[PDB]
């Protein structure tokens, strides 16, 4: 079975709309989403569909860009570090679960290199 997906809505969680979070949606997410290697990362790992009965035995902090997109679009975050953590979690999960040099790892590595360059350019808070 798949787990419930990560939370994307919680009215009890205080929220901010900030220029750094706006950058994360408008620049970081947009650049990553349209990348040729993005599709495996655009939704939670569907362990049923992929016949990976062990995925959620190994990965206990799942994350994906579909979830990040929802979090950004629905103003889930307080700060940019929260969002950056979600991207990092997504990449780390892929590296933990998969063999080095697997296609999925090569794809994650490509996205991560692009991610790091965009994050290095994160604007100062207004
Ligand atoms: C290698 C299996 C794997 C995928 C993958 O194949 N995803 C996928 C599969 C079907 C459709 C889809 O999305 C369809 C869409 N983008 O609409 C995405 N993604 C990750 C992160 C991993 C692992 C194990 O780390």
């Amino acid at each position: 079975m798949n787990p419930p997906p990560p939370e994307t809505s919680n009215p009890n969680k205080p929220k901010r709309q900030t220029n750094q979070l706006q950058y994360l949606l408008r620049v970081v997410l947009k650049t990553l989403w349209k990348h040729q290697f993005a599709w495996p990362f655009q939704q939670p790992v569907d362990a049923v569909k992929l016949n990976l009965p062990d995925y959620y035995k190994i990965i206990k902090t799942p994350m994906d860009m579909g979830t990040i997109k929802k979090r950004l679009e629905n103003n889930y975050y307080w700060n940019a570090q929260e969002c950056i953590q979600d991207f990092n979690t997504m990449f780390t999960n892929c590296y933990i679960y998969n063999k080095p040099g697997d296609d999925i790892v090569l794809m994650a590595e490509a996205l991560e290199k692009l991610f790091l360059q965009k994050i290095n350019e994160l604007p100062t808070e207004e």
